[PDB]
């Protein structure tokens, strides 16, 4: 729908930007209020830095992926400077939150709870025929009640035929991305499953970088030999074997996110 019929469009006047949370090459992220009372995150596009079409594509996708476990699109302002307004997540990114004094004190039981919550959001994405492609602890946000939601849908795509193929000059973080996506640019929900295994390491290490002490070429080399990431310190062997399932050589041998969810819920209720 055009902006004057779009239910997400709001007049810019409804928003007050209060605190800047980040600034980057492509704009800024702010904590703000809608109509005085409702706390929201506001992402603004820096004019000229990237296409306004490209920027808004993320909001359009979010219109199609609404679930409790996914950061919700709140509103858009589609006149420059373009805003994308989203659900405010009080405890920020999981990667940062696990390092705070609150995050540090979480038990393995709660970390397994959080992993299941993330699997639950990914299972919805999977059921809807989408892929995320940027699944990592930096892209999980944490609420004031210590619940987790999937965020950052910039790379997310609707799948028609199982598989999205990026351009052959496209680069993705080596440590988090499935080998077939790095090698061939071919992404499926099974690529996100591999990333989820990497994300589990970030959960259990309180946000430490995957593949301790290795460069990207070393990671690629070890993987091709059939090694997987070394058991993280203080990782329950159960969780480590679940990570390994995520890291199966053949994408189709990797489990579904529904399976991951159900297993992690069992892990959680046991602990
Ligand atoms: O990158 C971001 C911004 S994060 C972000 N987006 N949405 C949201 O709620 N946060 C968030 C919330 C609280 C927060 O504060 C915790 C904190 C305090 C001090 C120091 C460090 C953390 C930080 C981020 C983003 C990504 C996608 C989108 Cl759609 C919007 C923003």
């Amino acid at each position: 729908k055009p902006w004057w019929e779009d239910e997400w469009e709001v007049p810019r006047e409804t928003l007050k930007l209060v605190e800047r949370l980040g600034a980057g090459q492509f704009g800024e992220v702010w904590m703000g209020y809608y109509n005085g009372h409702t706390k929201v995150a506001v992402k603004s596009l820096k004019q000229g830095s990237m296409s306004p079409d490209a920027f808004l594509a993320e909001a359009n996708l979010m219109k199609q992926l609404q679930h409790q476990r996914l950061v919700r699109l709140y509103a858009v302002v589609t006149q420059e400077p373009i805003y994308i307004i989203t659900e405010y997540m009080e405890n920020g990114s999981l990667v940062d939150f696990l390092k705070t004094p609150s995050g540090i004190k979480l038990t393995i039981n709660k970390l397994l709870d959080m992993a299941a919550q993330i699997a639950e959001g990914m299972a919805f994405i999977e059921e809807r025929n989408y892929i995320h492609r940027d699944l990592r602890a930096a892209n999980i946000l944490v609420s004031d009640t210590l619940s987790c939601k999937i965020a950052d849908f910039g790379l997310a795509r609707l799948i028609e035929d199982n598989e999205y193929t990026a351009r052959e000059g496209a680069k993705f973080p080596i440590k988090w991305t499935a080998p077939e996506a790095i090698n061939y640019g071919t992404f499926t929900i099974k690529s996100d499953v591999w990333s989820f295994g990497i994300l589990l390491t970030e959960i259990v290490t309180h946000g430490r970088i995957p593949y301790p002490g290795m460069t990207n070429p070393e990671v690629i080399q070890n993987l091709e030999r059939g090694y997987r990431m070394v058991r993280p310190d203080n990782c329950p062997e159960e969780l480590y074997q679940l990570m390994r399932l995520c890291w199966k050589e053949r994408p189709e041998d990797r489990p579904t996110f529904d399976y991951l969810r159900s297993v992690l819920e069992d892990f959680f209720t046991a602990t």
